[PDB]
């Protein structure tokens, strides 16, 4: 397809790392996904008695000192600490040895939807109570979104392309796709790519609550996230990070890397419709998926698994069903599609990264993760949405969808790598 | 070069738009740049007695009603209003007509370094004084960084690739280079690319002041920004936006577009050194410029003009001189390099977009804009830095450099088009 | 020793701040100390063409607006501006959050040797030329010595014990030692203590010049301050400030404070000998150091480093050698003693504060700062005086000595804190 | 109380010395205090037509040759001569014999608020009219505040702790309390402690005048100082000194010393409010008195006499009434409180030492000295302020308050010795 036509340089995944509401690493998170475990709970880290939503997907038991000194960590917003944890895990998982001979060829693209909201909140309190002199000196470099890419490159000595995306739900999906573009173009041999988020502060839960975006099912938080279910009432805000080591194929082979999967395509579109609520036909999402398949040189009939956007929103969920039916026709009923957000909630800038990882693991393990809480599928939601329980099945090709605020769409295509 | 080797699809600039401390459009800004005028003044829009820095580069007399309904505008942070203004100007300037036939082929990549800080500060006040149910419903959609790309795409019906960079000083440079990559790769025929910033709130001036990053020359704000001058004492915080319509060459030719210049190379690197100060030898900046020249298929001797990063910081300015000397050797004495931030201050996420525009206009007008305030060049700062006054000269190739917090580097290469 | 016998409440250092001739903060000053850099230069801030000494240790590039508004600062003598800058730095460095629950427990003891000499000079000029009605209304509250403690308590809301010492060279050493007494006694949990000076006006340089107290080595000001060198010819007048946050140990531990060191003893004596020239045997200084060691429960053999008084005076320097030989016997040859005044000059009321800080940093970094310019040690000056270059070495215990006009002696004892 | 809990070592007063506007020693001053005599008069010792205040509390007929050679004296500012006179009087009164056996155990803590202002003004004149080489060689050593402690230690051979406080009105109170701390802690057995002031020069009367801090009642100087009177218009500047020999009790007992009273508590606080005016509720003063009572192990109902700060200022006087009412509740109407500054004026750095002496003599003689000039008590000034005339009464416990510029507070607690 277009990717292979534009460069002979193929892109594979050789390392993964994650923090999620289900685990402090990939295997612990994935065990929870396959078991249909919810990571959603009442928030403990702050008092939400005055808030309309008092629950979400928190990282439980994170220890930044597994990754950084206490002193290094005090300077850094949680979204940075999370993105470094995922990145360091991914690089360790890859087995790559960074040297003087390769450091220029290794870059970073780690993004965030909202970035350092907690630090911004803490410094505004200092500003209003005591004045600008009590703002932290580390406020800017500890809070701006590109500092995951910055600090990761400083800690590991990575001198390749260095940047950060910020596209809401699509952040992690653009980051990975544009990192694959760098490698195939020849600007890098390796990229650490993905995203991180920690928006569970007063401003984040309050801001999404004021926009009426969030589920308010406080009495049963594990049932709140119910993509395609007729009783859904908005998304669950979740925290964490995902990172993937992307690598040119011959570079991976020459060092005896373990290859999880190949990244064979990347599609994008804009809805040009509305800030939050996509068109009911999912026309934009449909263009994005077709662009991704043409990029990969795949026919729709070759797709086995879709890791949906599936945020548990009235407008969003049904648009995605329509887009899949448009792109896949009869094959819509043969593929499996699931929303892992049923278990993790919506990790916003990290969603696309953690979901790329789940898509790769679906290929490794030949199993479609479930959509939990899909008790009463809404009108039209009659596909195999892997309701309730994991489904073992053949998976050669897995898509990951992200349809983010502003109508910004991205789709990744992963495929088994034979070796 | 590498870009030509990877795709036959050339990328040209067909439209430009801007808000800057020097003007409310490109021509008014550029007239200011060539006259050596300062856009820096004491900040009027808030009170700053408790701050060590009370001046910056403001956008003066912005009228959002030239671009949006007063309705639409009320919901949006100034960085979004600024981004939209530059974007709309660039699309108007391009002469491009969006139709059902091409809308899937036109995308947007508008970034910001810090985004909707004013809105975040105002909503934090509501939260602390009155609780979370008094936060504005418009807070998230009117504040998050990708809403410039989102709102532009909705208003103009653009259905191509849609995303947003956030790379501090490098934002506008990455936004433009990665948009050019999209077009050359084939996933768009047109992109609107650039950045915007309005970080002059208490958190912004306060935050950069707490880091001791800003000039504190309150008595003489127009002399504060003095890149490579021995008495520089940090950067000047500025507001604005820049946007460029990038276009595949056959698509531009087919509609009889006016072509300002060609985008021939884009280079990136990471210092992997320090969170804010570059290495003294500018090794990262040097790698980044070499990568961009190699992308463009240019020998260093083919470069005429460099629009510097040149933020007026002690460590940053001298590293860029070291990097240019490293890359260019004896040719470092033949090219002209200037920092327009001497006049504009540092527009952070918009710096790379307004300076790309300044680079393209240097090619159009065959003139190197000045580095004003360069009274006493520091030790080793002995290049043609176009001190004080614009220099008419031959300019076939113009570079634009951005060396951002975290050591993130980007360079663009523009060339005269035929 | 006596301190531990009189109270179970231990005193630790959790924050430090400084203005000196070597830097506008602690790390910049300390980098200069360890490099053997001189901060002494011809004075620029006034015309000294008619003066016998034209050089000193000035604060270079101070920006009061990093700490106060222009309008607030205009009312305050430079010695006050300097003391507030050091105090605000120390409190920020401590990370302590001042609240309604603790403000009564936080006090201030910031002193000065001479206080508001510049403001007094400017107001005398107004008085003699225009009469008493042109004296500034802020002249008293902007000039009297206790107004560093006053303004610091008003700005930060500190309601604990509030006072000011004035003991010439010993000012900063008494301020810190008596602040530690307050905390151990139970009168405070926290004290901001130290001192500040800006005596470089016509009256200060002229007054010390008339007393023949100052070096007149105008042709080579960086060589003027040469403690224990046979060619010394009096002290160098220097400006600046030092402040330390002293804190009860369990109070520091309970808030997760970073602890630099423990303040384990404080000694005092009077020479009862002479206004300026101590006895040749240093009998007073020797009693003061022994008092400090007995206060700390230390034997002389446990002392590793002494930050000397060492002002570069004929009588003073040799008295301190004698006192160290008397107190330490054979161990006098194993410890290291240095005068940082070789680099900073004599900061008078701030000396004891900046030198306490250097003693604490010698413990943090395990390095003895040099005595620069010690080219030809005088008769008897045969100890390890760390001549020329910093000396990395084991330092568990550091003393700071101040032997001030009137024969007023103080010694602080700092020791590593294990955590 | 806290002091007894922290050390078994009790502190007693065995000697007292004074210069005041009422006399050249303690019993002449005290005779004046008990007769309600004013020490305030037009200043003779300079000319004051250009000043809004031309009167104060001077020391009358001081003969330094009773204490020093005319040689020794010529080198010393009057504040030093005054501090030494009070110190020598206190040591004589104490009966203490300094020997080789005890000299290391006897220290000094004599403070001043402003120090050698007369000398600084005279040397400033030399500097301005004739240049820096006409400044006196005696200027620094005869002017800096710690030279009272320095010269006393040299003259009497005292080798104990040696220091000097400078806390405006609180100077003498801090000097005495912190000297008591030294003794109870064990770092001395004897301290000479107090303060001295001679600020009646052009800079002092001029400086306090420019701040509008002084009474301007030039027609009736003896009526100027009127604490808590509705027609008060600022303080009266006075000169002098006070010193007390503080002594550990077993040390006093062992030499058969005469013990005047015991020092049983010392309290401190900061207002953290304003540079010169206290909060109207006297919250800082209240905290300071409570701390002192808690240090002494006394219930408020055990207090019989308060020697007030009571400087005759609008904000200060009423804050102290509010603080006493807060601390003492219904007992505020049973105790007697007076301001001896009604007679002495404000001795600034010496106020705390002379008033400590007055508190001790109130215990000795069982009499509350008067607040003279208290003709028309202000709104809410309805306590027993001992208006007009001394009041014989039972006094077991006497407080002395000092509430100084910068909001620095100190209270001493004295008790009859049993």
């Amino acid at each position: 397809g277009h990717m292979a036509s534009m460069s002979r340089r193929r892109v594979v995944i050789t390392g993964m790392g994650m923090l999620s509401p289900l685990g402090l690493d990939v295997p612990s998170s994935w065990e929870g996904i396959l078991a249909g475990r919810s990571g959603i709970a009442p928030i403990e880290h702050m008092d939400l008695s005055a808030y309309s939503t008092r629950f979400g997907g928190s990282v439980k038991g994170f220890n930044v000192e597994e990754y950084l000194s206490a002193k290094e960590a005090r300077k850094l917003d949680l979204f940075i600490q999370y993105g470094l944890a995922a990145s360091f895990q991914a690089v360790r998982d890859s087995g790559l040895e960074v040297t003087d001979a390769n450091r220029e060829r290794i870059g970073v693209s780690m993004g965030s939807g909202i970035g350092g909201l907690t630090n911004i909140e803490n410094n505004c309190r200092s500003l209003f109570e005591q004045g600008p002199r009590r703002i932290s000196p580390f406020f800017v470099p500890g809070s701006i979104i590109n500092m995951v890419s910055g600090f990761l490159s400083i800690h590991l000595g990575l001198q390749g392309p260095n940047y950060a995306l910020t596209t809401a739900a699509t952040t992690g999906t653009h980051s990975i796709g544009m990192a694959a573009r760098n490698i195939a173009y020849g600007e890098a041999d390796v990229m650490v790519a993905g995203g991180s988020e920690m928006a569970a502060c007063g401003l984040g839960l309050g801001g999404f609550g004021a926009a009426r975006a969030l589920s308010t099912r406080n009495d049963e938080p594990t049932r709140a996230s119910r993509p395609w279910d007729r009783d859904r009432d908005g998304f669950v805000l979740s925290d964490g990070s995902g990172a993937l080591v992307l690598e040119e194929l011959e570079h991976a082979r020459a060092r005896g890397a373990r290859i999880y999967a190949e990244l064979v395509g990347f599609g994008m579109s804009g809805d040009a419709f509305h800030m939050t609520a996509p068109p009911e036909d999912g026309a934009g999402a449909a263009r994005c998926m077709k662009n991704a398949l043409r990029d990969a040189g795949l026919d729709p009939r070759q797709v086995d698994y879709i890791n949906a956007h599936g945020t548990s929103t009235p407008a969003g969920d049904i648009a995605e069903i329509a887009a899949v039916k448009s792109v896949f026709g009869e094959h819509a009923h043969a593929l499996s599609m699931s929303s892992t957000k049923s278990m993790t909630g919506h990790l916003l800038g990290a969603a696309g990264a953690v979901e790329a990882i789940f898509s790769v693991l679906a290929l490794r393990d030949q199993v479609a993760p479930p959509t939990i809480n899909l008790d009463n599928p809404d009108e039209g939601c009659d596909l195999d949405l892997v309701a309730h329980e994991a489904k073992p099945r053949k998976i050669d090709v897995a898509l990951s969808n992200s349809f983010g605020f502003g109508g910004t769409n991205g789709t990744l295509v992963f495929r088994r790598f034979a070796d």
